[PDB]
């Protein structure tokens, strides 16, 4: 249904304009095909985005919410273990720029309030290359406690749609 979707706007389309919509929709489902991946085999729950609001709610909920400047801001998911939060962020790329832009912003942003409300985090980005499927992970905690990643990803599906789209745009 995804790619049937998909491949129905991209019959449809006859703008570049538009078609960027639809480009950047299909690296939004190839990110989310990554995170329910990652998480099934990391045996975790998945979510799809949760507010930091949120997480610190979950995992101190005798927190003072109010006496504190909770940035909104969506991490992908998180990893609470009893002692430390560990923020996670999936990323699908070939190269490792947006990686470092999402951990920056994730420090700046999250970092402080977490220190302040007492907890412990470590941002943590997880990357898988598509065309190599090799993973590369950021965070020094959350690789004591997963060093295997056993992964079965196929990205074929988000190439070809997005090839389609370069193909029928190539002017
Ligand atoms: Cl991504």
């Amino acid at each position: 249904p995804m790619y049937e979707q998909f491949l129905q706007r991209i019959q449809a389309v006859r703008t570049a304009t538009v078609a960027k919509d639809i480009s950047a929709d299909i690296l939004e489902a190839r990110h989310d095909y990554f995170g329910r991946e990652l998480c099934r085999a990391l045996d975790i729950e998945y979510r799809n985005n949760v507010l930091l609001d949120e997480i610190i709610l979950d995992v101190y909920p005798g927190v003072n919410l109010m006496e504190y400047n909770v940035p909104h801001v969506t991490p992908d998911n998180y990893i609470w273990t009893g002692d430390m939060l560990l923020i996670l962020d999936y990323k699908v790329s070939v190269g490792h720029d947006s990686t470092e832009v999402t951990y920056k912003k994730a420090t700046t942003l999250i970092l402080p309030v977490m220190q302040e409300i007492g907890i412990n985090t470590e941002i943590c980005i997880i990357r898988a290359n598509p065309v190599t499927n090799q993973i590369s992970i950021v965070g020094e905690q959350f690789k004591r406690l997963f060093p295997t990643i056993p992964v079965e990803l196929n990205f074929a599906r988000f190439f070809e749609l997005r090839k389609m789209l370069l193909d029928k745009f190539a002017d």
